[PDB]
């Protein structure tokens, strides 16, 4: 079955926003379709446990009934990088876990997106990054760019990077994070040049809500 | 003589005021200095032409008296990527007369430091970036790091593509863009671990004009 990867250019840059978008189309498409957020730090106390907003967001957006737990297995209440909470809690990342969630995803769904934490190289232990589980794994990668100024920087250094570690990148999303500006058509056409991967589509400034707006129309998955 | 070429891990993290500190450590070392910021985007009308805020910051903390044009010879109005706007005003940015104007410094000064634009790949033109012209240069360069959530995955970004592309990463300067957080220690020692290259400093959180206050005290040099 499919699975794709979800990275930024950095956190708070649209990886939620743009895996909305990408879940609704593949369930357009008629997939069956999974979110997956195994490690998410920043997250709020209820009376099942923590929950976090990113994971809650695939979730809804996942076309089959999933657990929370299914969805998300590691889950931190402090907003900061996961090794860092997993260490002060005593709680280990563990990558066998991580894979063992993704394979579960798959025992009902053809079509898998894995939601990572901040961009490429977050770490999750002392010894063992985000970036080491997306290799074991050999997960295809879909870059989203939050468009602002540096953001060009980011996907280039991103991009690089998943190549020399010899995966694939298999497209790039344009996250309109802030309204238009002077430059966006220039910079969309620099990010189409240097990025080499197809640019899936461009996810537009929706102020109010827009991991629950109606999203999958501005992803084009046979690009995919 | 020595040079070094000063990146950030994005724009807006602190590279113009880490150059400063560098420069002032320079100079109480008793070298010769000379800051160089061949170019920049984002500049102001004067009775001279265009000026930019980092060129004159350079240029007023350099040991030497030198004439702005020597500081920064390419200068633009708009703050966008230099690229854009070159391509705009028909105005090309050539690797030659970026690399005239360092041997230029060099007359003089016996400590250069160059100051990029934005972060490692900042384009030039539609096919020529930053990373290429210091890469022809072989300068040894130093990474800004302004410390904030996102921080680690840039830094070990920007400093496995320098690694690739066959350059030394001479160090590496922690700077404080805001008041302290929770866990800024435990993010000090993993950019710590991670970069490989010395830490040279860190430049402490100063609201008021901080390219003008006495921060040579904060750089090591002998560690560069
Ligand atoms: N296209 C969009 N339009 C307007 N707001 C957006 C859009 N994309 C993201 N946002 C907002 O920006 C913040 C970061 O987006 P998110 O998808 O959570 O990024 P990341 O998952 O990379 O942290 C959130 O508050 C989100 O609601
Ligand atoms: N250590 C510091 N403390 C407080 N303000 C800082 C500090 N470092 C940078 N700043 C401010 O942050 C902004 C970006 O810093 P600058 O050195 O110009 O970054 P870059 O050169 O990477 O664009 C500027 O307004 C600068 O005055
Ligand atoms: C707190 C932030 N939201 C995030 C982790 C950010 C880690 C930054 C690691 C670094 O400095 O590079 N946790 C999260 O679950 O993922 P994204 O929000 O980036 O999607
Ligand atoms: C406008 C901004 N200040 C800067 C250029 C930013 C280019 C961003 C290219 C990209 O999107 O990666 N011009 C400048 O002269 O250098 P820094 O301010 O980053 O020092
Ligand atoms: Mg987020
Ligand atoms: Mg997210
Ligand atoms: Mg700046
Ligand atoms: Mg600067």
């Amino acid at each position: 079955s499919k699975r794709y990867f979800v990275t930024g250019t950095d956190t708070e840059v649209g990886k939620t926003v743009a895996s909305c978008a990408l879940l609704q189309a593949a369930k357009a498409a008629g997939y069956r379709t999974a979110g997956y957020k195994p490690v998410a730090s920043g997250s709020e106390k209820t009376p099942e446990g923590l929950r976090n907003s990113d994971a809650l967001a695939l979730q809804r957006n996942s076309s089959l009934q999933l657990d929370y737990a299914t969805v998300n297995p590691y889950t931190f209440a402090e907003p900061t990088s996961p090794h860092i909470i997993s260490a002060q809690e005593g709680r280990p990342i563990e990558s066998l876990v991580m894979s063992a969630g993704l394979r579960a995803l798959e025992q009902q769904a053809d079509w898998v997106l894995v939601e990572g934490a901040g961009g490429w190289f977050t770490p999750l232990s002392d010894t063992f990054t985000f970036a080491d589980w997306v290799t074991q794994e050999q997960l295809p990668v879909i870059l989203v760019v939050g468009v602002k100024l540096g953001c060009i920087n980011h996907a280039m250094l991103t991009a690089q990077v998943i190549q020399h570690a010899g995966l694939t990148l298999a497209g790039w999303v344009a996250n309109d994070v802030t309204p238009p500006g002077k430059r966006h058509a220039e910079y969309m056409t620099t990010l189409t040049r240097m990025i080499p991967a197809p640019l899936l589509g461009e996810i537009p400034w929706l102020a109010e809500n827009p991991e629950n707006a109606a999203t999958g129309k501005y992803i084009n998955l046979a690009l995919l």
